[PDB]
């Protein structure tokens, strides 16, 4: 009784926003219904905040920041509180995993793995909090002392996507809290459940009023307030490229720093000297984990011409066996897509593939099976006889869809892999490790996997080249987005200059 | 015969742009006359480039970058070439100083000090080039190797201001070349002379075609191309806040990284326990070095009420003795302002001070003396009986003008100093070093001087909090703006996952 228990969890979950230490409704009492993508049933109703609520949260975050209660707390103590959040995630791993599956549709196994990652993100940043306060500089001016002090950047606004909501939240919350910033977070309007829950958990730990704030929904001009308010010091946005560009333009009005992660067209490069069985397995894993909606998805398969036919038929044969179903059922290998609008977007992209002349080798429709009929399912799809000039190869579909292109040589694989506007992540499969390393050094991607697909972890920075984003999350670089440098120069033997006549 | 020799230097200076290894005119043959602010005489005529020229330069920079001739050169070798530029600056220190004085009006002594700084900027980055290639990560996944590799960011566009043209150029050129980027630089249309000269010097050293490019002027949409072209990876702009905001909005269209330095309203905080003589000297130095046009200028004096009257009368008495004149004359302490438009801007700000009710205690007009009549001079000015609500206190005037406000307590000094939209630099004067350190830690400024005014140097990062900018120049942080991180993860014992049914 996995799903019905998860449903009973909801009877204890807050429905409200969290602003300045209090759970509160929307200023105009508006609500929004949240859906289970497996059966499209409404599972919960939450507040839908207004732009005045967002304004209020940002002003509270500012007041808290200036008060120093969190920003001037010792780094060691901030780290202890971030660890306490980590430990709460582990304590509540089952419930959180179940809530994530209910809200997003992914398999329970995927959700459990995700909860383990999230615990490790918090634990990583807890440990990093007190490890680097700045630098002493060897001043070139005699009788001076020069130091660089790291300070928290201030008030941060954090906007997360519907694909891996709590995971993306953790990437933003952990460094903000570790550094002493105040934050205002707004999860996707579609998938707020686990974010609400993590806010309840953070309240249990206890932070100064205003240090953490949660805004819910997609209210009119809320996004604009979060990117454009004069009191914001950093906007951290993960989501679609068009929204990201708008956010950056908004941020310019007050000279606000931005960190953006905007998607990808991630290549999966398979040489003829790859372990063949491995490359087929990982092409499946690349394409279809979380129904191709995880940000690391490998939608663009590039395979060496010599084995392309062999590869295509192996991949297609496997794709026909993929088990679709309820994320709570153990035999499910792939769940539904996230929303009606997203499935429609995916369907309109298949309109494009057809208008461009590509072949849908398998999939490309909604499944008919009775038990899948009420849910937001779409068949795992393989598109063949496509080329780099096509919209279906160039544009991010964010669904259970891969394209397959051939290449003759190493140089052509690199040129094709780099021929998109994006640059987030990708893989190279070859037993020739030297070759794989040559390719990796030429790919304009923030993360390159050699003989693997998907890995990310707190210890290493993640983010895009090209139009995939600005900045990095995770690792030390991720922490650094939340800090500002101040050079304090002291003249220890000050003398008159006497430039101007006396 | 200092000035006439500097004028004869010009008979050997290029008049053209430098694009893809060649000195070239503007695509439409347009030119612009360059003026000596001391006497408003036209001293030189240079090409005025078109937006198609800028496009061509950026495409050449891209082609050069992709070729690897500079980007894949060893860091050690790149450092050697950056050192060779440094050594050229020192070799030509006199000529460059004289050219800077001719073009910008500042005293020869100021220009010599500047040439020494510029040599040290290049030398610093030459030494930094080969010191950090990335990191090895302790991977949390068994049988994996994780490394982070630093790569140059790519094609950079660099736009510099008319206040300290070669110095600002050096801050941008040195890290770009040290990291292996290709660059396209466009100096202020008003003051191109020393930038043209440094390009001649860099050509003497020798770089691959397309690695360095120089665009001249303020042609229609040239700025827009430099901030908005798809092939740019970083825009580094130093100049006015309104242009900077436009640049950032442009950059958003292609998800282009930005580094901005946008001015300041730099406070000079003088406690009653300061060394009084020192504080008067440094208030003069803060306000009037380069006629208040250097980016470190201290236009906003905050003085403790107990000594405010004493301070005001000491400052005013000194301001009346400041020697205005030709930058080439040894007895000159302050030169002219940079342009007709800038002097007019300064004059319209005095219209504001008057409309707001402040007192012009000294100065506030153009000098009448016969030898100053043809030049762009403006008297050093002290404005009193002003408060933080006034436009003359809040807005950047960028001229030989200071305002004087009083404060009662340490807390009030901090609150007033922080009450502007800016956050570039400022000073605290007090013999109570502990107090000065408390104040420094509360000021939202990128650089805080304790008992000094003006110091900046290659070893320490420089840049703004708040609307003074995004990013940092100088130091390691300055280098880092020109680098991108790539995580290469290798699975050294790859295994099938077998998530999907066989
Ligand atoms: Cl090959
Ligand atoms: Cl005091
Ligand atoms: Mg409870
Ligand atoms: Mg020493
Ligand atoms: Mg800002
Ligand atoms: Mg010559
Ligand atoms: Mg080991
Ligand atoms: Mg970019």
């Amino acid at each position: 009784y996995f799903q019905s228990n998860a449903m009973e969890l909801l009877k204890h979950l807050s429905q409200r926003q969290y602003i300045d230490g209090e759970w509160v409704e929307s200023a105009n009492k508006n609500t929004r219904d949240i859906i289970n993508p497996y059966n499209q049933e409404v599972i919960f109703t939450v507040s839908e905040g207004t732009k005045e609520d967002a304004e209020r949260a940002i002003l509270a975050a500012r007041r808290a920041f200036e008060s120093g209660e969190w920003s001037q707390e010792t780094a060691e103590t901030r780290g202890k509180k971030v660890r306490a959040i980590a430990d709460k995630i582990k304590e509540h791993r089952e419930a959180l995993a179940r809530l994530e599956t209910l809200d997003t549709g992914k398999t329970l196994e995927e959700s459990y793995a995700d909860m383990d990652d999230i615990h490790n993100v918090f634990m990583y940043f807890a440990g990093l909090a007190d490890k680097d306060g700045g630098e002493m500089i060897d001043s070139p001016i005699p009788d001076t002392e020069s130091k660089i002090v790291k300070e928290p950047v201030g008030v941060v606004t954090q906007i997360t996507p519907w694909n891996y909501p709590l995971l993306q939240a953790s990437w933003k919350i952990a460094p903000a809290l570790a550094t002493g910033c105040s934050l205002v977070m707004k999860p996707s309007e579609i998938t707020p459940l686990t974010t609400i829950r993590v806010f309840e958990l953070m309240e249990e730990v206890g932070f100064p009023k205003g240090t953490i704030n949660l805004i819910l929904g997609a209210g009119s001009e809320v996004g604009d307030v979060m990117s454009g308010h004069k009191e914001v010091d950093l906007v951290s946005f993960t989501g679609g490229i068009e929204t990201g560009k708008h956010i950056m333009k908004n941020a310019a009005n007050n000279v606000t720093n931005i960190a953006l992660e905007l998607g990808g067209k991630n290549p999966n490069i398979i040489f003829d000297d790859a372990d063949f069985e491995l490359a087929v397995d990982q092409a499946l894993n690349g394409g279809y984990f979380h129904a191709g909606q995880v940000c690391s998805a490998g939608s663009r398969i590039l395979v060496q011409n010599s084995i392309k036919d062999k590869f295509e038929q192996a991949l297609i044969d496997r794709v026909k066996k993929i088990k679709l179903g309820n994320g709570f059922d153990a035999d499910t290998e792939m769940g539904p897509v996230i929303s009606t609008e997203h499935r429609n977007k995916i369907e309109s992209y298949m309109d494009v593939a057809k208008a461009e002349g590509a072949t849908i080798a398998v999939g490309g429709k909604r499944p008919d099976r009775d038990d899948l009929k009420d849910g937001l399912f779409f068949e795992p799809t393989v598109i063949t006889n496509c080329d780099t000039s096509m919209r279906i190869v160039q544009e991010e579909v964010f669904g259970p869809v891969v394209t397959v292109e051939g290449f003759e040589t190493e140089q052509e694989a690199i040129q094709l892999a780099n021929d998109s506007i994006y640059g987030l992540a990708g893989a190279v499969f070859s037993k020739d490790i030297g070759k794989a390393q040559r390719v990796a050094n030429k790919l304009k991607l923030g993360t390159v996997w050699i003989n693997d697909f998907h890995p990310y972890f707190a210890q290493a920075p993640w983010g895009g080249y090209k139009q995939s984003g600005i900045g990095r999350e995770l690792g030390k670089e991720g922490l650094e987005e939340y800090l500002v440098s101040k050079h304090i120069l002291t003249n220890t033997n000050p003398q008159l200059v006497n430039w101007f006549s006396k």
